[PDB]
């Protein structure tokens, strides 16, 4: 049966802290120290998808989860049915012009396409994806998975999510279809639990 989440292994391999991403607005490399203690969010996203849909809930996570020391991290990824062709100049332009469109603007950082999965993938992601069972028994077909090789491991689709406790060790990971409302009250319920 498919879950909406799964607590990631109970050990640890390291942090996040010695990693990091460009910023899709400045090519600026950005270490995730510069979120030292916070937990972060981070979401592989795409511009094509149905589940784009979902960026405007993120920004209300974001906005109601701010005063608790949630910072959410965003990485366009071209690899699930190539739901991300635009280049990084284009897709902050997508997203507010096209879809979601509407004047959309994220208020929260995106970093530069990249893979997350296969040879290329970015490191932060083998460290994420290596910490935490994977959400789904369901690998998917894989005529619409554009990287090579395939691992059990591996991000299932677009806008699959991890967050990551003020320690920088991954906690919890959510399967991609999960509401974001629910990834919003599972995130408190972590918050609330660990005082």
């Amino acid at each position: 049966p498919q879950k909406s989440k799964v607590d990631c292994n109970k050990g640890v391999t390291g942090t996040v802290y010695e990693y990091g991403a460009n910023t899709i607005d400045g090519g600026e490399f950005v270490n995730f120290q510069q979120y030292a203690g916070k937990h972060i969010l981070f979401v592989n996203v795409a511009s094509f998808c149905g589940l784009t849909a979902t960026y405007p809930e993120l920004n209300t996570l974001q906005e109601e989860l701010k005063p608790f020391n949630v910072t959410v991290l965003g990485f366009p990824c071209n690899q699930f049915g190539k739901q991300e062709p635009g280049k990084n100049s284009e897709i902050l332009l997508g997203l507010k012009y096209v879809r979601p469109g509407g004047g959309y603007v994220p208020n929260f950082q995106l970093f530069e396409k990249g893979d997350v999965n296969g040879d290329n993938e970015q490191k932060v992601f083998s460290f994420l994806k290596n910490s935490c069972p994977p959400t789904s028994e369901l690998f998917g077909s894989p005529e619409h998975l554009f990287w090579d090789p395939m691992k059990v491991h591996d991000i299932r689709w677009n806008f699959e999510k991890f967050l990551v406790g003020p320690d920088g060790v991954p906690v919890m990971r959510w399967f991609h279809h999960t509401p974001v409302r629910i990834v919003q009250s599972d995130i408190m319920e972590y918050l609330n639990q660990t005082s």
